[PDB]
């Protein structure tokens, strides 16, 4: 991958793997979901980053999501390649938002596009931080002034206020541990983990006669590697459902979303 | 990727990935594998196959793994290209072995090798059958004629027995469920999977202070999506040796045996 001309966002093409396919020999959602956040990773490495900034690892600063939108008109088939345009943005003293294209290779057409919301917490206590001037400044040079947005429409299905999914629920998937493989280089459970756990409580009739157009998911808690989660899902409409990730044990919510989904 | 110069070997070429890395800030061993996995299907593609031939599709016939031997003697780092070159060779009436040799991309030194063994299945009654003639026929242009082997040593740790843990053992992980990122194109648990559910037994301080050199892993059947696994370990030993154990969570019906070997970092 690289910069494109101005280095303000970053451009690369990935090919679609065997294993990285479902039933429909394409890509899956978590597949494109790990395409972001190394084409995300990629971008933040080549202008000099290495989780970010230097006056933040002084101050145990870190950069966590708050909240992913995933958009898929077309998922890229096994063999295909995709090219993905990242950049990221300052949304003020509330935080950073990142945003994706995905295009067809060959024919140049958006096949789907993403955005992400990120706020400031410490590493230690948790507390989120509202982004200060010194830090601001340290990134802004890496971000297009004016305002670009993968999902600029008027009141879009983005920026929706979602609820707390009421018990009980239509559908269940308990007893869900993250095992090695769901960690990342920190041992923490990366956030594609917790979209296949919410896509998990969806039944296999639906995945079997409905693709998935959108996702929406609110991060709420960080899941531990010796917790046990449960998802739990309800239909609320093309279908809509309302989703909920919580610990098995008191109940704690790490995770609200919806998803929408249509016919093959 | 593409076939190398005489069509009897396969090679691809890897920059490894942010979210393929562990602690150590190179690749796992089930990033390793997905890429053997890979390798191997390109390879089947580049000679046209999709690894069934025309006999086998006709009479509802697959290719099965019953063994999987890895030894990685330097895990790629996290952006690093990895070069791996795979070949398939017929081992008689008993089925196919795939090897494979994973290289620096900047040294082109051996940073590690993989060995495969395959028998031929009916998909649908599950029964293994020898490989006839006429199917034996179909591959055999793709393969060298001359013994390749990426382990040819005398007394090497890929041909060794493996035996049964005894209960109890000494270490566990119990109420192990695929999710769908572990099912492949076909709805069926990725190979890739069992590996890391063979790994989740070992416990974590062995996994912070050592690397994993070598694992061997056997396939006596296949975890149907609603079945759940218990993962089975017992050190056997400067270097730590582990015998392994999947079972169904029920019944206690084997699924999977093996072995690894770990050195001091
Ligand atoms: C996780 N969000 C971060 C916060 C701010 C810095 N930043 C970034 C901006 C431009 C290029 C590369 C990286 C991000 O994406
Ligand atoms: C399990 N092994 C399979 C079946 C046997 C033939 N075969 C292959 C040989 C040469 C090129 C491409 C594929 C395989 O990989």
């Amino acid at each position: 991958g690289s910069l494109t001309e101005d280095g303000l966002s970053y451009k690369e093409k990935f090919v679609v793997r065997s294993y990285e396919v479902g039933s429909n020999k394409t890509a899956t959602v978590e597949t494109i979901a790990n395409l972001l956040q190394e084409v995300g990773c990629n971008h933040a490495q080549s202008v000099g980053f290495s989780a970010t900034t230097t006056t933040m690892r002084k101050l145990h600063l870190i950069w966590v999501t708050a909240r992913m939108h995933i958009e898929i008109y077309k998922y890229p088939a096994w063999g295909d390649v995709v090219e993905i345009e990242t950049w990221c943005q300052s949304e003020g003293r509330i935080g950073t938002r990142r945003d994706w294209i995905l295009k067809d290779s060959v024919t140049g057409e958006v096949t789907g596009r993403a955005t992400s919301k990120w706020v400031m917490m410490n590493q230690d206590t948790r507390r989120l931080q509202k982004v200060s001037d010194d830090v601001r400044d340290e990134y802004l040079v890496f971000c297009p002034q004016e305002p670009r947005l993968a999902f600029p429409e008027e009141n879009n299905r983005s920026l929706k206020k979602i609820p707390k999914l009421e018990d009980p629920a239509q559908y269940s998937m308990i007893g869900l541990k993250p095992r090695r493989a769901d960690l990342d280089m920190n041992q923490h459970v990366n956030n594609v983990t917790y979209i296949g756990w919410v896509l998990e409580s969806i039944p296999q009739e639906i995945v079997d006669t409905h693709e998935l157009q959108v996702i929406t998911l609110d991060y709420r808690r960080e899941c531990q590697q010796d917790d046990v989660v449960d998802s739990l899902t309800t239909t609320t409409s093309d279908s809509q459902f309302l989703h909920l990730l919580r610990l098995s044990g008191d109940g704690q919510e790490i995770n609200r979303g919806t998803t929408l989904w249509r016919k093959k």
